[PDB]
């Protein structure tokens, strides 16, 4: 299947959003996403379900992974 689970940036989301079209991508409330692409119009593309569309940012957060990694 996927077998990926690999990005730059992966960020949750806060709110459940309804896409209307393709371009966009609609998720849920309380879900990891991968944020690809970060463009200035509220708009941050990111992948879920294993397809890429268009996200507001206001609806993403940057999530917080707790490690003994330093630095």
């Amino acid at each position: 299947g996927s077998s990926g689970s690999s990005g730059e940036e992966k960020y949750v989301t806060v709110q459940p959003y309804t896409s209307q079209s393709k371009d966009e991508i609609g998720f849920e409330k309380g879900v990891t996403v991968e944020v690809i692409r970060k463009n200035l119009e509220g708009w941050w593309y990111i992948r879920y379900l294993g397809k890429e569309g268009w996200a507001p940012a206001s609806y993403l957060k940057k999530a917080k992974d707790s490690g003994p990694s330093s630095g």
